[PDB]
């Protein structure tokens, strides 16, 4: 696996955020994450749908470099959209919003599942400190 340079169009909500990619508007959707949702059909703002929309908007308005990273299987989903991991200054923040309570680990679809175990760690350390989704 390898980083590829992306740059910042706009950061959609928690968990999707649309990158210029080797000079394509993509959106990409985070692998391995649920983010409570701001604009799901049914019921409105989930909670947290908020708070994990705007740590991803900080995170990556702010970056000095954001980089995307695919895993081994398919690189797009049904939808069109780009499937990866994605890194603001060298973290990764898939990985981020799971630390902070904001995003629980999705059900994983090999061969995309290369990073899952490290985030099963942050969710268990996210769950234990009762953060946000968790308390």
């Amino acid at each position: 696996l390898h980083k590829e340079p992306a740059t910042l169009i706009k950061a959609i909500d928690g968990d999707t955020v649309k990158l210029m990619y080797k000079g394509q508007p993509m959106t990409f959707r985070l692998l391995l994450v649920d983010t409570p949702e701001t604009k799901h059909p049914k019921k409105g703002v989930e909670k947290y749908g908020p708070e994990a929309s705007a740590f991803t908007k900080k995170m990556v308005e702010n970056a000095k470099k954001i980089e995307v990273e695919f895993d081994k299987g398919q690189r797009t989903d049904k939808y069109g959209r780009g499937l990866a991991y994605v890194y603001a200054d060298g973290k990764m923040l898939n990985e981020a919003l799971v630390r902070q309570g904001l995003a629980k680990v999705a059900y994983v679809y090999k061969p995309n599942n290369t990073h899952e175990q490290h985030l099963r760690k942050s969710e268990a350390q996210a769950k234990k400190e009762k953060l946000n989704i968790w308390s």
